[PDB]
This record gives structure tokens, sequence and C-alpha cells, in this order.
């Protein structure tokens, strides 16, 4: 009631609408109320009801997340709703700290049954076999369920999302094309032709990347071009140095955008991005001020 | 410039897992300290180096160029400039267009010093295009260290994503990408890539010098020498003047304590090759913050 007053309040910029935040409270409850909203909505006009929605784990979406049981004046069927990971820290031996454990008391929170509406990687196989088998899952959510219609983000300092790494294209065929590890090489033709342009010959749902070994060294993601697709993307950006990063992002690929390198511009460019902010008080005239 | 305050600061730097750090009192006194270090460290080498030819690699940007500003004010050694070797560390590379280069921005320091560039400085030919400037790079670097045999300084800086020179993380995937795949620059068959470590991996690169590639704001193509031609330096000198940066090179030490990828933290890599020293300025004790890291 409160927070559908502000919903109205909302600024938006060269494609992107941004929903701003007085306080960390405030965002988790705003995110939350903005996040039931967009599956309402969502729900109301799809034939079937079965709002497709991806989730990021870390600290910023769980505290989001324990706050969607709070929101109360908006109706939604969570018996239709369809989830998956978006994007998992693999770890064959140990599960404790991962993505999908740090989150799931949100589906026992809205009482999902997990075996019929959650598609996530099985992280007790290789991770070759985990790859592909996941790969495959998230094909056939598609063909059933037709599309994303929501997901929901963070964004690093690297500026990666999910984990889509920089330099995405290299880091996706240095870990699945080359040798055929984990996809056949011969699909693939690499020019020498933009980044850009040899990311669009990968064609797979679901990729093996890579980062440091503190941040666990071997992720799982969902590729960036169905986060793309999403009907809905909302990026989480509570604190002034993630707001100062996306205002540097925007600054930087203002001029021939490499994606591989600024994924989130790629959302951006592909329509329905929400960016929810704390931080900086009208945030959105900063950026103006760039432009 | 007080080079007797200075000579007194150079006795009393501080060591730390195998790293000595000299801390800087403001920004001023930064730029002092960094160019008396440096000459400090040519003029001690040139006495043991092989007629006196001291090979120093020079980074770009703005922290090493106001360094370089103050190599002039460093009057209380003998430094014999025209016994010097200079080499680019990395270059932003632009076929049609060179005013904005590293080379262009810090030749200043080379006519100070009056040195016969073409005796003296191995560069890339940026005239040329992208993979014969690469070759071409590669070949003038091979000749500097069969000469002079091995890099005496390398002067660096330290980027956001953990970049040195032009090495950017994966370093890697970014050069097998750019320089290996369907042979662009070297043969595809020269090396055998394992799906192993990306140490392992790192390992099996032998040039001197390849082509990487960050984003288009900050110039896209780049030059860069190798890794193994920087751990290979008898000192390697990094150049961290702001709370910023010194904040990055402890977050680096605490997630590269464990298991470090070199291809993601190249400095670590100059840090176990040894004769690592950092310049900070920023963090007072800024070994102190470092210090439970290790014990
Ligand atoms: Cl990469
Ligand atoms: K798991
Ligand atoms: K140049």
């Amino acid at each position: 009631q409160a927070l559908a007053k502000s919903l109205e309040q909302m600024n938006h910029l060269h494609n992107v609408k941004y929903l701003e935040a007085k306080d960390l409270t405030d965002f988790n409850q705003k995110s939350a109320y903005y996040i039931c909203h967009q599956i309402a909505e969502k729900q109301l006009s799809k034939e079937g009801g079965h709002v497709v929605i991806g989730l990021s784990g870390g600290k910023t979406p769980i505290d989001v997340y324990k706050n969607i049981a709070l929101v109360k004046d908006i109706k939604i069927d969570t018996s239709k709703l369809i989830f998956f990971i978006i994007d998992e820290r693999y770890k064959r031996d140990d599960h404790k700290f991962s993505n999908y454990n740090n989150i799931k008391f949100l589906f026992e929170s809205l009482k999902i049954n997990e075996k019929e509406q959650l598609y996530r990687p099985d992280t007790s196989k290789n991770i070759v076999e985990c790859v592909r088998d996941y790969n495959e899952k998230i094909k056939n959510m598609v063909k059933k369920y037709t599309k994303v219609d929501i997901a929901i983000l963070g964004m690093g300092s690297d500026f990666h999302i999910a984990s889509l790494f920089p330099n995405i294209f290299f880091n996706i065929y240095m870990n699945n094309y080359q040798n055929s590890y984990i996809y056949d090489e011969s699909s693939i033709k690499v020019a020498n032709t933009s980044d850009n342009d040899n990311l669009d010959l990968l064609k797979e749902y679901v990729y093996f990347t890579t980062t440091n070994n503190f941040d666990v060294r071997k992720r799982i993601t969902v590729s960036l071009d169905l986060l793309g697709n999403a009907s809905s993307k909302i990026f989480l950006l509570n604190s002034t140095d993630k707001l100062d990063l996306w205002k540097n992002m925007l600054l930087k690929s203002y001029v021939d955008v490499n994606y591989c390198l600024y994924p989130a511009v790629y959302l951006i460019d592909s329509m329905n991005t929400t960016v929810v902010t704390c931080g900086y008080t009208n945030y959105p005239q900063m950026l103006e001020d760039i432009y």
C-alpha cells in the first residue's frame, strides 16, 4: 500500500526502469513487492498460469526472497509457478553453501513442489554430465513453458551477471567447446568478426564457466541469450558501489558495447530491464547527466 | 625533493610474505619516493650489469607518468643514461591514430634522459597490422633478451580487474583465443591445450609478446609482453597510490591464499617469482592490514 504508490514514482531512462529505495529495509520490501507484482501480472496474462522465474543466489537476492513471504495484497497461484536456478557454484563433494541450498527456504515458504516446479543442476554428477544434463532440462523447460518470464539478477564488480564471466565468449569457448570437452567444436566457426557476433554462434542453454578458486572456481550458468529473451529482467543494486559500477558500465558501453564484457547491457538492449536501487537519491538524474 | 630523507625511506622498507613495501606519506611523496627508488635501483644494477646495460620495462598511465616526471629530480646518484635499455611493457593499439598511446605519453622521459631511441628503446610498430605488430615486437623483445640477458626492472600498475601490463584475466583464455585459435598470430599446433589447471596451460605459452583484448572504451586491442617475461625480471615495482588500489591488492592476497590461479591474479605470479616491491599511498602501516592473512 505504501509500496504501490512507489511503483508509480518509477523513473525510465534509455529503456531501463529504475525503482528507488530509501534504505536497505525499503530496498528488500520494494524489491519483493515488485517481483510479486511482476509474477501476478505475468500469471494473469499467461494461458495456464505457469510463470517461469529464474533465481540468482547471493546475499542481496536472498534478503529480497525473505520478504516475498511477507507480500499479502498480491494474488498469486504458487502451485502454477515454475522456478529455475540461473547459475550455480559447483562443488561435487559438498553442496552446503550452494545457491540452491541457500535459497531453498523460499520454496518451502511458498509450499512449492520442487520435483514438479523446480529445475536445477544435479551437482552430484561430474561437471561435464552436470552441464549437459541441465542443458537438456532447461531446453525442455523452454519447450514446455515457451520462455522465461522473469529473471532475478545481480552484478559483480567485474560486470559479471549469473555466472557469465567476462570475456563470456572466451570463457565459454575454452571451457565447453575447446577439445569438444562439453559440446561439439565442429558446431562452431570462430573468426578472430566481433566478440558479439562470435557469442551469437553459441546456441546452448547451459554452459560451464570458471572464476577464481576463492569464489568457487567451477560454475554452471544459463546462457546470456536465454536471459536476454526473458520478458522481465530485474537487477538488484543495493549499494553506492553497485550504482557506481552500473553508471561506469553505461559510460564505457556507450560506444561499440562488447556484450561479452558488459552482459547487463545485452539485457538492457533486449528491453524490459528494471533496476531496483539503494544508495543514491535521484539516481536516474545522475545517469542523465552522463547523457 | 629531499634525497637525504628519501635514502632512509629505502632502508626502512617493510617485508611481508616475500614482498617489500615502501610507504609514502602523501601523493607528492609517493611520486618522489617511487622515482628515487627506481633511480637507485637502476644505478646499483648498472654497477653489477654486463656493460652497464640495465633493462627497464615501462608501463603507461597517469600513475607511472607522474613518477617518470620525477626521475629528472634525482641528483644524488650516477646513472650512465647512454647505457640504458628501455622497452614498453604494453601498448594500446590503434593503427590509425597514435597520439594517446603509452609510448607517446611517456616519451618525454626519453628526451629528458637524452636516450637514443633507435639504439636504446624497444617498442611496437603500431603502424603495422595487428598480426605483424605482435610478431615484430615478439622478435624485438626476443632479440633484446638474447642481447641483454633479461629484464632488470619492470615498472607496473594493477587494474580493478587485477590485470597488469595488458595481461587481462583470464590470461590463458584471452591469449589463446586472440593468438593461437585458428593460428591467427602463432601456430595452433605449437600448443596442446588440456581440459589440467589454468596455471599449467599458462606454462605452455612460450612467446614474448601477445595480442590481448579488453573493452572498447579502454582501447580494445592491446600488445603485451608475456607474464613469463615479467616473472623473470630481477625487480618488479608496483605503483599503488590509492586506497582503491591497496584494497585491490589486499583482496587479491586474501583470495589467492589458496590455489592461486595466475591467469586471474597475475601479480601473484610476480610475487611468487620473487623480488616484487610495492610502493603504496593511502593506508598507514599497510603491511599490518595484510599480516593476518598469513598469521
Ligand atoms: Cl576471459
Ligand atoms: K547444489
Ligand atoms: K604507439
